[PDB]
């Protein structure tokens, strides 16, 4: 299965990529919202892990845009942790929302859980 990881911080991106690889997933990466949409269209990932504070296009806009055409599972992963952030994320179409700092194992488990549907 193929995961698109969207995050503008390379160290965070790398950590997630390392862990999903070790899990057997094919990983594709994007470092801003424009790249996220471009990779989504080119790669057709099975699941997107989606940072919110991004250059070019923010994660909410990315999610809103993707949802015009696709029901691909989206897991938002953000330092933004307020009630408002989580609720708007989910209402815009995120299937799950995980906050930074995060557990690698819990991220793994939630990806498996989302894929399971
Ligand atoms: F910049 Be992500 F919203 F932690
Ligand atoms: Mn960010």
């Amino acid at each position: 299965k193929k995961i698109l990881i969207v995050d503008d911080e390379k160290p965070i991106s790398d950590i997630i990529k390392f862990n999903m690889t070790k899990e057997g997933y094919e990983v594709v990466t994007a470092f801003n919202g424009r790249e996220a949409l471009e990779q989504f269209e080119a790669e057709q990932p099975d699941i997107i892990i989606l940072d919110l504070m991004l250059p070019e296009i923010d994660g909410l806009e990315v999610a809103k845009t993707i949802r015009k055409t696709s029901s691909v599972p989206i897991l938002m992963l953000s330092a933004k942790d307020s009630e408002f952030d989580k609720v708007i994320g989910l209402e815009l179409g995120a299937d799950d929302y995980v906050t930074k700092p995060f557990s690698n194992r819990e991220l793994q488990a939630r990806v498996k859980a989302l894929l399971r549907r």
